[PDB]
């Protein structure tokens, strides 16, 4: 039945593991400790052990460590303003399957992960008390609910007081305190930020880590990851389109597979724009939103690649591509909760339609429109959608259809493998036209948009089955009769 359907990466998994393993060699920190005491390493969407500032510090001053995840069950509630799942069952099978690999890397160095299921400001707390530790540390997250979890277990440790919550930030190419600018003053122009930061900033090299990471205290049950249905999901099956593989071997398995195996980087820009196959692009985001590999690990890959193999616009735009997750993450720190907010950061007036027939015939792939329905099925199938299709499918919610832009956020919030708030309202910030940038705030023709980016209609022709014996020029306008009512009609 694995018709039609791609494994990212397509490698079996002897083949993920050996690549793994070689990784992690080539990036071992050479055969010291001082530190004292116990620590503890709360994970929380940092799931990898390579290039990992926390679990540094964390091993770094301490004698034993007990890292930990701690599954919260408001991670599957409903999304804010629309009450969508807040996390749909695809990117949750991808978590257990994270978790599972994190768990195998990390006694593959001497460690093991405690599976807890409640909130981290009442586990957290508990488990310091418990072992005596020190300190807790974890990455710093930007995003009010993040910040919110962090005030909290802040909070719990204090009313328990010996031991200290340290927040490391590490999550993008460049680090927020080598910017040339504060936070406060990020550029409100991409172009801005993007030249400055070229110019002026420097990425620092990734954090090498010990083979060996001393041992973990006693710990009579680390507990086990749970199987969805536990946690209230009923798993789901990728019937055709990207499967996507959790975890850090994996996601190290992708960097090889696409710079090294297949040598796609150098021709990386020029298919970028694809929205078909794994190969038009990376591929990279669902183990960037999970921090199961880190950027600067990516760019440590390019520059290699660039050494031994080529170094052009290509290689280059990869890093080009990097610098706009970036920015979106130091922008949801200028922003607040205004990248959430209907008015967006610019707080632009007016109102929108939350037309609940609208907004379903486009979350069901039902617009009557090739090249929107043909996205937003991948997207529900498979739990990723192209960049160029993301741009088109917002652009027709906001400006077609005339809908809520926060419906379509939170939709993909459900959706996407990848989802991450920064990136996510970021960029429908951006296309939704309520931003300080008015790059994408313009609009896109569904016929020129299909035209320039699938001639043959072979993308719209994968998802929807109605278009496949159809002739290239009726995939592109099949009429309604040969495909369906059009919802609405085209143009703001
Ligand atoms: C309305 C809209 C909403 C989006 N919401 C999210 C989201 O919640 N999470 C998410 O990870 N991506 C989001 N994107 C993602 C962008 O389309 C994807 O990051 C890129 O397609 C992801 O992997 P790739 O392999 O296709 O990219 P390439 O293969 O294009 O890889 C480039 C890498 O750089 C980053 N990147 C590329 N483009 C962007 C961008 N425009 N903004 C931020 N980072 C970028 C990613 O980490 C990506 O893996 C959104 C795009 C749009 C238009
Ligand atoms: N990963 C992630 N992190 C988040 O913080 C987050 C998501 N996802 N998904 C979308 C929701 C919604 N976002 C929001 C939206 C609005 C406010 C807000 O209006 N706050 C008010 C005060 C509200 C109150 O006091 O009840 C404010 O003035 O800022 C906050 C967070 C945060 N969200």
């Amino acid at each position: 039945m694995n018709d039609h359907i791609h494994r990212v990466p397509a490698l079996t998994e002897e083949e993920i593991d050996s690549v793994a393993i070689k990784t992690f060699e080539r990036y071992a920190l050479p055969s010291k400790r001082k530190g004292k005491g116990v620590t503890i390493l709360w994970f929380r969407n940092d799931l990898r052990v390579l290039d990992n500032d926390a679990l540094y510090k964390a091993w770094s001053s301490s004698d034993t460590i007990l890292p930990v995840y701690c599954l919260d069950p408001r991670l599957f509630h409903t999304t804010h303003f629309f009450n969508f799942p807040k996390t749909g069952a695809l990117r949750g099978g991808f978590l257990m399957e994270c978790l599972v690999d994190l768990r195998k890397n990390l006694m593959k160095r001497g460690l093991n992960l405690l599976i807890r299921s409640g909130k981290p400001e009442e586990i957290l707390p508990s488990l310091a008390k418990d072992f005596g530790a020190r300190t807790v540390f974890a990455h710093k997250e930007t995003c009010s609910e993040e910040v919110d979890v962090e005030r909290l277990v802040n909070q719990g440790l204090k009313r328990v007081n010996s031991t200290k919550l340290e927040l490391i930030w590490g999550s993008t190419m460049y680090h927020k305190d080598d910017l040339p600018f504060d936070v406060f003053d990020l550029p409100d122009v991409y172009t801005q930020f993007r030249k400055s930061v070229e110019a002026k900033c420097s990425i620092r090299s990734s954090t090498r880590i010990p083979l060996s990471l001393g041992p973990t205290p006693s710990v009579d049950d680390w507990g086990d990851v749970p199987t969805l249905e536990k946690l209230g999901v009923e798993p789901q099956e990728v019937t055709r389109g990207m499967r996507f593989v959790g975890g850090e071997s994996a996601g190290v398995g992708r960097v090889f597979e696409y710079f090294w195996k297949k040598d796609l980087l150098k021709v990386y820009k020029e298919t970028r724009n694809g929205m078909l196959g794994p190969d038009y692009s990376t591929k990279f985001s669902p183990w960037l939103a999970f921090g199961c590999i880190s950027p600067r690990f990516i760019y440590e890959e390019v520059q290699r690649y660039e050494k031994e193999r080529v170094a052009n616009n290509s290689t280059y735009w990869v890093l080009f591509e990097l610098i706009w997750r970036d920015y979106f993450r130091f922008l949801s720190i200028k922003c607040g909760n205004s990248l959430f907010h209907l008015g967006g950061p610019r707080n632009v007036q007016g109102k929108w339609s939350q037309d609940q027939k609208l907004f379903e015939s486009w979350r069901d792939a039902k617009t009557g429109y090739p090249l929107i329905d043909a996205n937003m099925k991948e997207l529900s199938t498979t739990g990723f959608m192209s960049n160029r299709g993301r741009q088109i499918v917002c652009s027709f919610l906001v400006r077609d259809m005339g809908l809520d832009w926060r419906m379509g956020a939170e939709w993909f919030e459900t959706c996407l493998l990848d989802y991450d708030p920064c990136s996510n309202y970021g960029n429908w910030t951006y296309g939704a036209g309520v931003g300080n940038d008015p790059r994408e705030d313009r609009y896109f023709s569904i016929p020129k948009q299909a035209q320039n980016y699938d001639p043959e209609g072979e993308y719209v022709a994968f998802w929807l089955q109605q278009l496949r014996r159809l002739p290239k020029e009726k995939r592109h306008w099949p009429g309604r009769l040969m495909y369906m009512d059009t919802v609405v009609p085209l143009k703001h």
